[PDB]
């Protein structure tokens, strides 16, 4: 029944009738990675690129019985021709910033990945399945850079309902500890603008505190009315509200009570939370006691796509992840 | 199946099968409380204490048609006798901190029945309906005063699942904004105390972050993180760890690989959420997606039990939060 469920769901379907999304796989010495990848060819989702030496990689997948049939693997240590054109577009793009040696810290695959991206050669980097994520963001914000006009690199969880219910997006439940009010609104301005891209539905945010209109008075309900404030001047037309308890954000007989004037009317689908332990927590209490399943993350604030998975993901959150990436076309 | 809910439900039952708990309320002039306290009285599950003049109760409750019969009603106003005794005990507690003027401070009904719950003329207190929660948490502090060796004022909520699933207790998602590593100390121990009380299982506390084992570095981990080593000290047969995810603390095929070591083998039925923002936020999201029903919560860290009820609270509410503040015994 949500109109956002029904369009991320039906939006992955639609994945195989159209051209597919190149996906870039830096840590590809990961058989979890190559089954994820063999499938999305299988299935004609996607085409994923695995960054590797071809030998390396073939004794790899051959001793853990993996299919490499259809898959392309390009090698970060050769493509010489290609690393010179990164080293360009990241020098006209960083300046004085571009580290010497560019030509070979470009052979890492995680930058290599990077700048394909960036240079649309893949539209889609999906790294952390082996490397940190302290490396695979920072590969993002050195390669890709920040979009411009943001200056936060946050994250978005897809919430989708096992059950029953609305499909969410939580925000910083990953990244950013501690927002600033304007880390907040970047985190807010960025999510929506990842739900909009990935669902069709205009969003609808929630900034969320522990207290609804001014019920409660304290510097942490500030930081979030100050992030509210910034939200509406920068993006005047988008549909937000700020401190709301989640109660409030989410149940319109509630909002009724504690913030009758409020545009979201209980109907929000974007929740962005104040800090990293609440959003952390709370998506996780989301997902295990409410039965959700949490996509992701997504990362947002870059100029192109390059997202973090867990070091222990399994093979179906690297597909699930691929395919909401790919969505937004 | 669990064993923390089947004891509280079955404890609630048997309620009626003892001696009554004499559970004040001194917001009388609210048919709700009316509604409650008849209902329980009918029910012989708890012997209501109305504290109003009873001329001027007669009058309302007639006007909203509600039976007052078989309710015992206490002027505040009157029993000079009752608060001179109140008033005593008072100066022997509190010293040179004694007001003058105590007997007239007495007539107010919060400090009338939080007076009689410290003297044991009533059990427990429940308050907040009509009174704001700012009033009755300082009624409770000036007459009932802390529990020794505890400094901290906190609140626990009771989560009992409608769908299927295990009852938690989730604290502070009330009171204490930005808990101190000492603080948060307060409320894990209070609420260890709180669940023994209410279900007689043997309480696993997780002290909640977004780190598991130390997975994150930053000021607000250690916060929590101190808490922990503070709880162990004070607690050394106590079963609790600390920075835990929701997650590592809730699953244990999770908390096998995030904190392996970990002597709540994912079972902790206790959490303690580092701050409101996620404590607030997170019953919330646990009720609202979760389908939990969130009882309370229950006022800690004082000498005698008195809560404070939402002004916005339902009649089952009251009901509910009377049940469980006298099963205590």
């Amino acid at each position: 029944t949500d109109p956002a469920l029904r369009a991320i769901i039906e939006r992955c379907r639609e994945l195989a009738l159209r051209a597919p999304a190149r996906v870039v796989f830096p840590d590809a010495l990961d058989q979890r990675v190559l089954k994820a990848a063999q499938y999305l060819h299988q299935q004609g989702l996607a085409t994923p690129i695995l960054v590797a030496n071809p030998f390396e990689l073939r004794q790899f997948a051959l001793s853990h019985g993996v299919a490499m049939d259809g898959l392309q693997v390009i090698d970060p240590h050769g493509n010489l021709a290609m690393r010179e054109e990164f080293a360009h577009r990241w020098l006209a793009r960083a300046g004085e910033k571009t580290p010497p040696d560019a030509l070979e810290k470009l052979t890492d695959p995680l930058m290599f990945a990077a700048a394909m991206v960036s240079a649309g050669k893949a539209d889609v980097c999906i790294a952390g399945n082996l490397s940190s994520t302290a490396n695979v963001l920072r590969a993002g914000l050195r390669i890709i850079g920040l979009q411009p006009g943001c200056k936060t690199l946050s994250s978005i969880f897809l919430m989708l309902p096992q059950y029953s219910g609305p499909a969410l997006g939580f925000a910083d439940c990953s990244v950013v500890p501690q927002p600033t009010a304007a880390q907040l609104a970047d985190i807010a301005l960025a999510s929506a603008e990842t739900w909009r891209a990935i669902t069709g539905e205009e969003p609808r945010v929630a900034m969320l505190s522990f207290s609804s209109n001014g019920s409660a008075r304290h510097p942490c309900v500030a930081n979030v009315q100050q992030a509210t404030e910034i939200v509406r001047e920068r993006a005047p037309k988008l549909v937000v509200d700020g401190e709301l308890q989640f109660d409030a954000a989410f149940v319109p007989e509630v909002a009724a009570q504690k913030a009758p004037a409020s545009p979201l009317q209980g109907k929000a689908n974007v929740m962005v939370f104040p800090s990293l332990e609440a959003g952390n927590i709370g998506y996780k209490i989301a997902q295990r006691l409410g039965g959700y399943r949490a996509v992701g993350p997504l990362i947002q604030g870059l100029a192109a796509p390059m997202h973090d998975l867990s070091r222990g993901c399994s093979v179906q959150e690297i597909i699930e992840l691929a395919l909401v990436a790919a969505v937004p076309r």
